[PDB]
């Protein structure tokens, strides 16, 4: 019984991830994701100043 | 008669067991089942930690 619970806890300490930095990583992934769809808005726009040239 | 009443102390010098260390004992191992139900309890807990987080 102890030897099972010894290779389930090396299973946990192989495949399991940690939660906790992932709270973090979320949210600051949303943020960069949201500067990242702005970004590209504003990039989009490059080709419509030339109109005022003419 | 004296020979056999000699034999039958002498099974129950092997055998028998002393119950008044097992009037404490018996205590001291309740209360020691009762905090490893509370400690078990205690530590089921740690997975509500991470909810917070998110």
């Amino acid at each position: 019984g102890k030897l099972q619970d010894s290779l389930d806890a090396g299973v946990g300490n192989l495949v399991d991830a940690d939660l906790a930095k992932e709270s973090a990583k979320l949210q600051s992934l949303q943020t960069k994701q949201q500067l990242g769809v702005q970004a590209l808005s504003i990039a989009n726009q490059s080709s419509s100043s030339i109109l005022s040239l003419f």
